[PDB]
């Protein structure tokens, strides 16, 4: 003749009358507090300006109608009832691309003082700002908010329930060996108002996401230095052979088709410009001026219709090397004619030989100038790595 | 012995009887007003003729059955009740590709005068018209409507509640650094009727979306001028060497394979034709006539079976340069035979030399003509940029 | 003391008892009529044999239990009640790949005679037959049906409510500047029966969809004629130079890699064969026989181990051109030896010159034959365009 | 004063009490019968080991609580009631990748004997085994089951209601001109038990799916024979010209890049190996040995540092062709010196000519051997087609 | 006058009062046990750090309110009631990317002792850790948990109901011929607590997934050895011909474009580095040094401006081969001049011949050194296969 714990349950849930806002006085606003912790973060998308994450969520509010004494009710401090019976205030996240899918988990906590608690899992894919001005080391300053969509300041109040330093520095749960890592989150309470006499409660959390370069750094540094060092190899073969310019245009077309297929994949943005992309344009212009001096050296060496060398080429090159390091009479007539033809042919051959020599000398000089250019390239890389190492 | 605010709630919600249209007289139509503001806009698709956006939505109507005095009911002006109990008129958006996903947020406002309000978030992906006749600077004149699907003029009335200038010029909420930016929206109220005596209420909002070129302008202007300037480099090597035409067909195949892989990605439409695409066809025809004059210069220079030069080539070129800038007798017989063979060989060599010279002269002339063509290309680009800068 | 319009509502909805089929006599079948209009059509898929569309839907039936007089009930002819209370017969569409998503719009019309109406939006993505035998101008004869899934002939009757000519010719709502355009729809009422004594009602609508070629016609006609006309350019350079066959295999590999990447995209079918695809195979075989005659002309000209020309080559070519357009004695001995060597060398040179000449003559002849082949190609294109212009 | 047909309806549905298993005796198991017919089959996926289909489904069971006489109840044999009120046993399909989407169609049949029927449409995408050992002609032996997930043998009994031959041979509904065609389905009733005293009812249907080669057979046979016959063309040009090996490596790289891009698309599997894929490896090795003999013939012909021919090359080749088909004395001294130099040069030229001749002879022989290899290739193709034609 | 089995059903379900936690004493926690078996596993994704699987799930708990005697209640031991009426505790899986879709199957078991059972199918796609340090043979140590989200230790208790060895070794159901195979699962019960006095129950199952290499092993080993053995073929042609370096850069560009398109597909990770990828970089550097020695041999052989050979090249090579294996006077003057010119020309020709000889000797030596390098490559492959065969 003694009922179970459900006696208190149907004593409370007899006339709860959900759908009305539970207050003793309507002027006093109820308080629902916010708390968010980030369990994990999934992949982002730079095309859609969007990112995915999985955070654990918890909140509580004062229900104000559930009052019972701990004595003579079999010492009951807390119990479990479904969330469909209890009035639940709406805490809505903005800038979402779709509604977050989640299990129902229809259970909430209660307390004898009237405080009710709700622990729910909710994940969100949301669109916010991001920059790619430094793509290996980006700040990724995104924001996600928790506001009341339908209600005002005067009825719903949002607090923290924790110290802001404890929320700011919390690394209890986070999955490692991922591409992205957070260091801190930042709570902020600002009031939101579009027009006069309509101010709504808003709680904003700022996340800072650090991407770690381990794999894409090697995958970006390897093919550029690879094709540059095979270009350094491919300068060495002599220029009067015609396969050098075909080699270099083969290398140029290969670097072009590789540069097109890789620039759309990893910095896949519509508006932002990476710092590495202009560096690629500098590499393209450097390959272009290399092709231009190759064309010039190929043009400078030829064997047909070459005249005498100008004396300013001869005077400068010798200064460059020192700072660098009847049956008897008729037959004689025709034999002199044959000698004249052979002498003209050998004279043309010696002129072509001298043009080949001065072309070889200028080719060696311009190769050493390009080596100094590669040294400046390496100094730029070392300075960039030293700045990012100092941080 | 004094109840809470729920006394007014179950005084109102005792016999509300949802599902019937609440009027005192059925001839008088109720008024539901429209209001829309655009928080953000996501990406579009040119293939599916569709676009995505996220707008904040709000509306109100007269419920006509909820009447209570502010005096003696504890000064209650407004309160919150779920939207499932209240009759909600259907405001449906057309030309949608799927139903818009959204949270339920089951709460509405009421007032003592009978006016009820509903604030709901709804996003929409909808299919409308777009043109690509100017792809960097497009108008993007799309339309999205708010009509009553099931009801008529005579029962549901749609108004604005705001000035049309205030709706037309409103930039309170919009996310920056995106690819698309709106400048104004345009409200319009037109009646919709398919047959006789059936007119339905329709409210149409016209959006104008301006795309900003920052990244794709550089990404479209850089490779075309890049391959044209490396072609300008690649004209310089002499034509009698056979690697020039191989260089040019390598450049042509590279430009072709690049032009195919990039034309399907960014102007990804099935019907519309961009203005930049015909410009690409002009570039292809210009590269074709460059390849044609290259083939002509390669054909014009040869060393085997070349006859005497025609005098119209010789007369025109000298005018072009000035406006441009027994044991004793038998041995003599065989020696004369050897002289005859050597003289014939040297005569053929001199003829081939003259053909090489006139080919070189015509090659220089046609190169300068192509330089004038590049100047006309640049004048066209400067005129186009000047028109788009004047706007 | 006078109630509102809800008095008639709860006079009707007191004991409606949904879920039972409303008839006075069970032998008499109720009639639900069909009507469909096509607002818009979205993209199709040739891979999945499927297509998407958005049609406006409407239907009505006799509810037979709602009877009230217009007099003394405040002149009420029609009113609105939710569709969840009213028995709704199932009109199901077949050959669907998934359930169509749509808003609930839970409202229906009633009338005092008992006729109830329901206006609902429903879109459908459905799988049906299509052919690509003429891919620019296809018929696209698809079918979509409206049958009763669960009920029979004897209980549910399907009529039209409109003239079949008015349904057949109706262009009130359709979006323009799309890839697809319909000209007519065709209603048809056929009985459906799998076994004996089980006949079900079926209403079938046949849609005919005309695709308009504006963009893909240019995008398909431009690169083929482009590579053919650059081949016409590339025949001109002399064949004894070795870069001609490298040019032609470069063009052949480029046309092959372009033909592979474009044939999988636009005619993306698993079974059907387009008429344009065999035309591409004819183009490939024509490029192959061009490469074959190029290889033959390259083989026919050589300078080492060439014998005397056969007289059938010499007799045919001269007919082709006319219809086309001691110290004194020993030194003499060794000098005669040197003369013998030089005479042998010049004889071999003259033989190689004659082989070069006859190769050049045959090359010009075969080039003119290929020009006649291009004329036959153009006649085929003009005949095809004339047939499709006559229609 | 005479009610409608709903009198029998609320006589039956007063105390039906859904959720309890309807039996008069709990020891007697109720029988729910199975029946499945395949309306259509959609595409499959070889990567995800999964396939899609659309089957029509029907089943019935004995409800045992609905008993009414046909007399004095207005001759009612059958009527329609919603499926939410009637107890529905769970018939669940296994190896599904997601829950099948379907309309609710909430209506079932009843009968006066107590037999209730349910006709529902359900489509399924399910993962099962498949093999690609013969990819044009595969068996595709997949299985799909209908078991009771929650209940046992002792309460739910599964029968057929039709002859197994009539289920095995049924072609009433199937869409033609698709890639896949079934010839028969196979019913099988096996008991399923994991541990002792827990046996569950399982009904398994085995489907056999025949793929028809019309388009991909041509699309697979055309490019291989295409590149082989253009290789047959490309053997013909002389080997001492250097463009032959460049031609052949161009063809080899083109065939390699085509073979990579096509082998990942159509036989897109992770584990299974097709028979056509090893055939492609045989083609690659054949192209490799062709490139190897090409390199050997290019190496065998050279003009610098060639010694005398070995006599085993000279003896074998002549057997191969027959079975195949003071001022007076000093000037004489220097003239003899010039004769010595010219004689040495002509001797070296004749040696190089003989090496060119024997290289040409061996090239013709190896070309005819490769022609015999192409004949063996064709015999293999004819034998394969003859076996698949005999079947 | 004797009711059916539903008498016990509405004797039990009269006042069950769902939503309250059923206990006689609130201090005593109820026990819900866990059990999981893996029916099948679908594909994984290395990009999203996620994997898909389909497991069969079962659990039971003590309901504590359903008590009835087997005698006089018609011998009823167990019966079936819907799961919506019975209180169901929440067992939630973490690190999920979306909610798992599943049928409702709303039926549970009961027993006369009070024990209720629930058999439900649930599949899950979840994100966990994985490594690619050995991509053909990986451990794939993933974890999936079963915790109570809302409740504590003090109210919900999780046990096993089976021996841990029987759970660890269970291969009753698993689909074969897949890419992945499990060998064991590992249960573990650890307590989960974020702050003080809040400890929650957690049950963790560790799965170990072994991937089998059959197809991708051949698909990865075949093209690398293929291009290396065609490089071994392509070393053989003489280096003074210019097509060798064009051949090798054609092979290098083909291997580069193949290496780029295949490295993004199969090891598609953002952070992890495979062991095969560095092996590919070693192959690229080996091809680079092969191209470098090819460029060196091409540079070493030339015919213009070659001086006398240095004696250290001549002394080392002869040691390398042995360990390896008036009208009368004027005409005489001009004839001596012609002899001087011919002697100079022949001297230059002999010097160029000697340079060609020493280049050929060094080329053969470096080819044999590269053959020893290929032997070291093969020894590395054999050692790797021997280690993975020993395991
Ligand atoms: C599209 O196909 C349907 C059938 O697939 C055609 O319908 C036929 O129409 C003729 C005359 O209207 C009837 O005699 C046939 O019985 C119909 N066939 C069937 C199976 O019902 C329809 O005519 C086709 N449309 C066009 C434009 O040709
Ligand atoms: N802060 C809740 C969003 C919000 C503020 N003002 C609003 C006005 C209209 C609307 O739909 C939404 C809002
Ligand atoms: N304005 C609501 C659309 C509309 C107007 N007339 C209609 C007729 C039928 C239908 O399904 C829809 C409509
Ligand atoms: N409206 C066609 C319904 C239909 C006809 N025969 C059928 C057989 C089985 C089934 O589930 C459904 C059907
Ligand atoms: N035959 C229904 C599947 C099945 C058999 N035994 C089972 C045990 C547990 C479970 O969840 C499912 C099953
Ligand atoms: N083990 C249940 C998850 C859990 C433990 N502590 C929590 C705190 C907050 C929260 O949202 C979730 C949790």
């Amino acid at each position: 003749t003694q009922p179970a714990l459900l006696r208190l349950s149907d004593h409370l849930l007899a006339n709860y009358k959900k759908g009305v806002r539970p207050v003793r006085d309507w002027r006093k606003p109820t308080t629902v507090s916010i708390d968010v912790i980030m369990y994990a973060i999934l992949n982002v998308d730079e095309k859609n300006q969007v990112l995915t994450t999985y955070i654990w969520y918890r909140q509580y509010w004062t229900d104000e109608f559930l009052q019972w004494t701990p004595e003579d009710f079999d010492n009951v401090t807390k119990l479990s009832i479904p969330t469909d019976s209890i009035w639940v205030p709406d805490i809505l996240i903005n800038e979402f691309v779709d509604v977050g899918k989640s299990p129902n988990i229809p259970y909430v906590y209660v307390h004898h003082r009237g405080e009710v608690q709700n622990y729910k899992p909710l994940q969100l894919v949301t669109a916010c700002s991001l920059d790619i001005y430094n793509f290996p080391f980006d700040v990724q300053n995104c924001s996600l908010t928790f506001t009341s969509w339908l209600h005002t300041i005067q009825d719903i109040n949002i607090t923290l329930w924790r110290s802001p330093e404890e929320v700011r520095s919390d690394k209890s749960i986070f999955i490692n060996q991922g591409e992205w890592e957070l260091l801190e989150v930042f709570p902020q309470f600002k009031e939101f108002s579009i027009d006069i006499s309509n101010s709504y409660a808003e709680m904003k959390f700022y996340v800072i996401i650090r991407r770690r370069p381990l794999f894409y750094a090697v995958s970006l540094l390897l093919p550029s230095i690879f094709l540059m060092v095979v270009d350094i190899v491919g300068f060495c073969l002599p220029p009067d052979s015609g396969e050098r310019v075909s080699f270099k245009i083969t290398l140029l077309l290969g670097y072009s088709v590789f540069l097109i297929i890789v620039s759309d994949t990893l910095p896949a943005t519509a508006i932002g410009t990476p710092l590495i992309g202009v560096y690629f344009v500098v590499c393209m212009a450097l390959l272009v001026i290399s092709l231009a001096e190759t064309i010039f050296i190929v043009r400078l060496v030829h064997k047909q219709d070459l005249q005498r060398p100008v004396p300013d080429w001869l005077r400068h090159l010798v200064l460059d090397r020192i700072a660098w390091i009847l049956a008897v009479r008729g037959l004689l007539q025709e034999l002199s004619s044959i000698r004249h033809f052979l002498e003209k042919r050998d004279e043309m051959r010696e002129v072509a030989r001298d043009w080949l020599r001065v072309g070889y000398v200028l080719d060696r000089l311009l190769f050493r100038i390009y080596l100094l250019a590669v040294l400046a390239y390496s100094i730029t890389l070392v300075t960039l790595w030293s700045i990012w190492h100092y941080s």
